[PDB]
């Protein structure tokens, strides 16, 4: 058994810490992001990892950066054998990788070298990958470039969303990390070098990206809708009125991109750059998520065929 420091912020990360608590290792400290300011007022919100640490009596460290000598000294004094890093917002410089005896390992939500970076769950679904998973990697100075210690995969079905894949990777990752730690303490686990030629980058979601580009092929939009469920949710406009798109499936049709080809109980068929997309679940501003069928008997004429979205 080892002295471990855990560093992570969101619910995906907390599931890993929760699993380490039922192991024989000593969690000597829990690093997480400083509490973020809420949208209004002065309250500061605790991260998922922070809340779990408090509930288990663990010491909490919330430095703003690991690139100063004070935080590096405080970490070095913990006399850690290993650092487990899971969706931690902060950059670990070389000096911190050098502090624990076994370095720092990360639980990354993709099958590396695919989807290095910020948003591996959404992009993997968005890109039409057939499978994804979790990679336990030995952290290096580069961005998600380090050697791969252990991988576990899961397929991506035509029905999977970002959230459904998140829930599965949140189950595999914690078990995967515990197993890699055991091999690391036994000295029997060694990392596989990444092929840089096959590496892809899962860039963070930007401002305009969740707005639907109807000139794209319908296949792509159908994946985007799923990938952004439940966050950030795709949207488009109709008569300069916003409209969130929460459910869609492939349909059959051709026309100028964005044109309503048909409106029925089964959904709203919109022409794309290639093919058509049947929208089945929508949300209007200041309203509830509704099947289009519940909107069809109440918004019949508003979605009359021939209008164009955007």
């Amino acid at each position: 058994a080892l002295r471990i420091v855990f560093a992570g912020t969101p619910e995906f990360a907390a599931e890993h810490l929760k699993a380490l608590l039922d192991t024989p290792h000593r969690i000597v400290a829990v690093y997480t992001q400083p509490d973020r300011p809420a949208g209004r007022g002065q309250k500061l919100m605790p991260s998922a990892v922070k809340s779990l640490a408090l509930e288990h009596g663990l010491p909490v460290m919330q430095p703003q950066s690991l690139r100063n000598a004070e935080a590096q000294a405080e970490l070095a004094a913990l006399r850690a054998d290993l650092m487990v890093v899971v969706a931690y917002g902060l950059i670990l410089p070389q000096a911190v990788l050098d502090i624990p005896r076994l370095g720092c390992i990360n639980s990354h939500a993709s099958l590396l070298p695919r989807w290095r970076g910020a948003a591996p769950i959404q992009r993997a679904v968005e890109a039409g990958d057939a499978e994804s998973g979790v990679t336990v990697m030995q952290m290096e100075a580069g961005l998600d470039t380090g050697p791969m210690l252990l991988k576990v995969s899961t397929p991506i079905s035509a029905a999977d969303t970002g959230g459904s894949l998140h829930d599965r990777l949140a189950a595999l990752g914690p078990k995967a990390v515990i197993e890699a730690i055991a091999g690391l303490a036994a000295g029997t686990l060694h990392g596989e070098i990444q092929d840089d030629a096959l590496a892809t980058y899962a860039h963070k979601l930007n401002k305009d990206e969740a707005r639907l580009d109807w000139s794209r092929p319908a296949v792509e939009l159908e994946r985007q809708v799923r990938a952004f469920t439940p966050w950030p949710v795709c949207h488009t406009s109709l008569a300069d009125a916003p409209l969130k798109v929460l459910g869609a499936s492939l349909g059959q049709g051709s026309g100028a991109p964005g044109t309503i080809l048909e409106a029925s109980r089964d959904g709203l068929l919109v022409a794309c750059g290639e093919g058509a997309l049947r929208l089945t679940r929508l949300q209007l501003p200041g309203g509830k998520p509704l099947a289009f069928a519940d909107l069809y008997n109440s918004r019949r004429e508003q979605f009359a065929a021939g209008q164009v979205l955007g």
